[PDB]
């Protein structure tokens, strides 16, 4: 779970959002007379962004409740009340924030008509402790009504260097790296156009590739600092034995180099493609 305090600046996003939701939100005594806050707020941009984490921890930030939903989830399974629901919550808990993610699938039909129905209607009942945070990745598909309601538009844009630096350092986290933060700028030069969530899959890749060459292994050396890493047929020390007949002590437990990341990135390519972005440039020109 992503902190606000890592959260990237977002070419102007992060900033957005501390006027937008957690100033008022936060210190709604600043807001008192004839003076108001907006209402009804919709994130939107490529996909693998994790607009959901970043209303959550713009959530933890305002100190206010947080509920999320998903409408591909609220549309593509049994549920009218479960959206009447969320709402009351909401009220008995305020200040909160409810995120809701897909808000494109309320356009699709059927149900879908059903729940589009008591959101509008559960909004209007709302906008003054329930902030209504939507999210999209398609927000061409956005019928006018559902977009009418929300009033602040944000634009989440794909990670730059010094974010995709980031969030390379923390999906890997505690784990046994011996590397240089150098060698983690390298791994967000490397991987220009890719999202945050383009990103975690190729950690994951990466962080099983030690573990791998212990599996792959049929030749350990005794690299004594007994301590055994894996080999082949006869470099300097090489014994021909079985990772599974290792002493849990006598295992060296190795450690994460560039090269583990490297067959990964090589492997996962980029979600979001040079067309979508432009689709995306337009709906901030007309809407944003």
């Amino acid at each position: 779970n992503v902190k606000w305090e890592d959260v990237a600046g977002l070419e102007g996003a992060k900033e957005a959002l501390k006027e937008a939701v957690i100033l008022p939100v936060k210190f709604p005594h600043l807001f008192k007379g004839n003076r108001k806050p907006t209402s009804g707020i919709l994130l939107y941009g490529p996909p693998g962004t994790g607009k959901s984490y970043l209303a959550k921890a713009v959530a933890t930030e305002a100190n206010s409740t947080f509920f999320s939903v998903s409408s591909s989830d609220l549309v593509s399974k049994w549920s009218e009340k479960l959206v009447k629901q969320l709402f009351a919550m909401a009220r008995e808990n305020k200040p909160s924030i409810i995120f809701i993610d897909q808000v494109d699938a309320l356009t699709g039909s059927e149900a879908s008509r059903r729940i589009k129905t008591e959101l509008l209607v559960q909004m209007n009942g709302v906008g003054q402790g329930v902030l209504v945070l939507g999210a999209t990745n398609i927000p061409w598909q956005l019928d006018s009504a559902i977009r009418r309601r929300f009033e602040r538009r944000i634009y989440i844009p794909l990670p730059d260097l010094a974010a995709r630096t980031t969030m390379f350092e923390i999906n890997v986290g505690d784990t046994p790296s011996v590397l240089t933060k150098e060698d983690y700028r390298t791994l967000g030069a490397m991987t220009e156009g890719y999202s945050g969530s383009d990103i975690a899959v190729v950690v994951k890749d990466a962080l099983m590739q030690p573990i791998r060459k212990i599996q792959s292994a049929t030749h350990f050396k005794d690299v004594s600092t007994r301590k055994l890493t894996p080999s082949s047929p006869g470099d300097d020390g090489a014994i021909e034995m079985s990772w599974t007949d290792i002493e849990a002590d006598e295992l060296k437990e190795p450690d994460l180099t560039i090269k583990d990341f490297l067959k990964a990135i090589k492997s996962t390519r980029p979600t979001v493609n040079e067309d979508d972005l432009l689709k995306q440039e337009q709906f901030t020109r007309d809407f944003g």
